[PDB]
C-alpha cells in the first residue's frame, strides 16, 4: 500500500523481462468495469505495445488496452478485441480511459479527456475475478512498453463522463479496484520509479 | 412523456432492425418547421446514414435529414433533395438545425451554431401532419423492416422540433442550451418506443 | 425611408428578374466615395457574380464591386476595371469597404475589417449624380447573386481607417448617401426580407 | 520638420519618377546605425524592390535594404550584401528594424519584433554622412504601396528598446525622426492615414 | 565571477579557433548531472554543430550536446551516444535542459519546457571532475550564432524545477552557474544582450 501520488514507472530500453505487476484485491467477477491511466512513449510511430494487460487462467487476453502499429488503439475484453482507430499519431504524454458494461456490452474509450463513439463488445460477458495484472508487458518483448506509465486507476462500474472529465482535470476520484493512491505493486526487471513528466 | 435531459440514444453496432420512434401530436399539417438535435458517429468518412426520418403514407421522403458519404448533407422535404456541402469532414459530436418555410422555400441549415447559405426547396408544399418520425434509421417503405445499409451507429440525441421557423438568435439560444419551448417534438418530454439494440445513456457531447 | 436595421434582402435561387433598387436623393456629382455591406453566398467557387451595381446613361459601370471566379473581387469605377486578388475563397459572411477619391485615384478596400494594398483608378473623373443603385443583379443594357445581402452604406467622402473599423465593429455611422437605418428601396422578382444571419 | 504621426507615404503605381527624399542633418560619418520603418505592399511575390536607399558620392548603396524576389530580405551596407532569406511569403504590413556595429561589424534584423540570427558584416567599415536618403526608389524594383514611420538613430538598439519601437512605445530618434521629419516629394505619391495600428 | 544576466555569447560567422571556455571549480566527479541553455543559430538545416562540450583527459566527450544534421539532437556521455530524433526543425532560439543519472542511467532531454522520452544511458559510470568546458566548439562542427544562460548542477533537476527555469524563475546552479560566471573568450566572439526572453 504505497502512494505513488505524483510518481511514474519508467521502462528505459527494451526488455523481455521488465514489467510491473499490479495486485487487486478482486473477490467478485467483474460485470462492468473502468480503467483509466497515463502512459507517455515514442513507440507508436514504429511497433506496436502492450498499455494494460489482464489475464486469467482461461484467458490471457480477459481485458487489454493494446497499441497496434499503424491502426490505432486496440481495445480487447476476453479474447474478442474492438478498435479505435486513430490516423494521425502525435508525440505526447496521452491520457486514456476505458470501460465495459457487460448487460449492454458498451464500450467507451476516452483520450484526452475527449470521447470516441460509443460500441458494443462481448455482451453478457462476466471477467475473471482472480486475475495478474501487469503493466508495460504483454502477458514478447516487440510488445513491450518502453517509457513512462502511471496514473493507473480500476472502478467495477462505468464511470460516468462528468466522473471521467472530473479524473482527467486532476479532479478526486475514489477507485475501488486499483488506486494509484494506495498501489500494492511487485517490480521486476529495469524499471524505476520516478517523478511523472505529464502534469 | 419522458425528461430526456442529459442522456442519449446510442446505437452501438451496425443493425437492420434497431431504430426509434418519436410520436409527435401533431394535428395541423405543417406549413414551416424547425428540427435541432445532436448526433455523433463515426460513419462520415466511409457510408451514409440517416439522422431524422420523417414519413408520411402518401410520401416516405417528407422531411430527411441524411448523410451521404463523399458529398455533405443531403436535406430533403417532399421528396425533393437540397445539398449542404461539406468538403473536410471531422470526427466530432455535432449540433444541427434546419428549417423550411413554405411561403417562400427558404430552407436554413445551421452547423455546430453556424449557418449556411440559404437555399430554396419546395415552396408552397405543405406537409402532411399524421406521420411516423424516426431516428437511427432510413424509413424506404413506410411498413416495416428496414436496410442497415444507411443505418445510424453511434449516439443522437437533443432532438425538437417547431412548427415555425426559429430565428437566429433562437437558434443560437438552442446551441448554447439556453431554455427553449418546443411545441411538436421536446426532448425535455418525449414519447417514444424503442426498438433494437438501442440503449439510453448519459449524452457524450456537453 | 425603413429602417433595415438587423435584416438583410435574400435572393433564394437563380433568377433574371429579382433585384433589389436602392434609390439615393443625390443631387452633387461624386468626386470620391465609400461604400460597405454584408453579403454571404455560395456562388464564389463555381461562377462570378455582382455585389453592388451603380450605373448612369453615359456609364452602366460608373462604379461596381463585383466578383469574378478563380481570381478575386473586381472593383470597377467608370468603366476601368481594378483587380483585389483572393487565392484562398472561403466561404462565411463577409463584410467589404471600398473607397475611391478622384484627387489621387486612390482606392482601398478593406475585407472583414482588414485592408488591401491601396491602388491608383481613375484620377480626375467625377462620377455621376442620377443614376440606379441595384443590388443582385449586374446592369448592362447568369451573373446574379444568389444569397444575402445587407447592410449597404454609402458616404460622399472617404472613410479613415478608424472610421472604418468602427463601422465593421457596428459602431455608430452617419451615412449620407445611402443609409440602411433609413434606406429607400424598390424591390422586384423573388427577394425576401429576413433577420441577417451574420452578427 | 513636419509631424507625419499616423500618416504614410503612399506609391499607387508603378512608376520611374515616383520617390521620397529624406534630408538627415548628418554632420559625423556612422560607426554604427539603426533604421526602423513600416512598408505594406503585394510585390512581394513577383518582383524586388528597395524599402530604403541610403547612398554616398563614393558609395550609391552604403546601406540599403532591399527585397529579392523568391529569396529574402537583402541587407546590403557599403557594396557588401548579407541576405536574411524568408521561405514563405505572407501579404500584410509588416515592420523591420536592422542594425549594423562597424565595431563588431554585427548585424540585427528585426522582422515583426521578432529577431533574425546576428551576422557579421564589414565589420570596420564607417557609413559616409553627406548622402541622399531615399523611399520607394532604388538608387523593375520601385516600391508599389505604403511605406511609413522610419527613423533612424546612430547606434545600436536594444532588444528592449526594439521591442518597446515596435509596440508603439516613445523613441528619440537622433537622425531620422518620423515625429519631424524633413523630405521632399517627387512624383506620383501621396500622404494618407496608415493602414497597419 | 561575472554577471552575465541578460547578455550572450555570440558567433558571428564560421571559425576554426572562436571558442568560450568555462572554468568549473570542480572538486568531486560527477555521479549524475544537469545542464540547461539557450542558443540561437541558423545551421541546423545545412550541418551539424557543438553547443556544449565537457571533455576529460579520460574522454574527450565525457558529456556533450550535439546536433547531428538532417537527425536531430546527439546527447553523448563518456563515448556512449544517444540520439533525440527531431523531423521538423524551426528556425528560433531552443532553450534545452539534459540530465543523467549514474544509478539508474536515465537521461531526460527537455526542448523548451517540453520533455522527451526518458532513455537509458551509460549506467554506474562516473564523469570526471577536472574538465575543459567550452562553448561553441567541439573538442565543419562550430557553433554560428548566439548561445547563453547556461547553467549546471550536480543532481537531476525535477520537472517542477526544470518548468521553473525555464518560465526564468530564479535558480541555485552549484557547478556552472551564469549569474556567476568565470569563463575566458578566445577569438571572433562578443558579448551582447540576448535576444531570447
Amino acid at each position: 500500500q504505497t502512494d505513488m501520488s505524483r510518481k511514474a514507472f519508467v521502462f528505459p530500453k527494451e526488455s523481455d523481462t521488465s514489467y510491473v505487476s499490479l495486485k487487486a484485491p478482486l473477490t467478485k467477477p467483474l460485470k462492468a468495469f473502468t480503467v483509466c491511466l497515463h502512459f507517455y512513449t515514442e513507440l507508436s510511430s514504429t511497433r506496436g505495445y502492450s498499455i494494460f494487460s489482464y489475464a486469467t487462467k482461461r484467458q490471457d487476453n480477459e481485458i487489454l488496452i493494446f497499441w497496434s502499429k499503424d491502426i490505432g488503439y486496440s481495445f480487447t475484453v476476453g479474447g474478442s478485441e474492438i478498435l479505435f482507430e486513430v490516423p494521425e499519431v502525435t508525440v505526447a504524454p496521452v491520457h486514456i480511459c476505458t470501460s465495459w458494461e457487460s448487460a449492454s456490452g458498451i464500450v467507451e474509450f476516452w483520450v484526452d479527456g475527449k470521447p470516441r463513439v460509443r460500441k458494443s463488445l462481448k455482451k453478457g460477458y462476466t471477467v475473471g475475478a482472480e486475475a495478474s495484472i501487469i503493466l508495460g508487458q504483454e502477458q514478447e518483448g516487440s510488445q513491450s512498453l518502453v517509457g513512462d506509465i502511471g496514473n493507473v486507476n480500476m472502478w467495477d462500474f462505468v464511470l460516468s463522463p462528468d466522473e471521467i472529465n472530473t479524473i482527467y482535470l486532476g479532479g478526486p476520484f475514489s477507485p475501488n479496484v486499483l488506486n494509484w493512491r494506495a498501489l500494492k505493486y511487485e517490480v521486476q526487471g529495469e524499471v524505476f520509479t520516478k517523478p511523472q513528466l505529464w502534469p
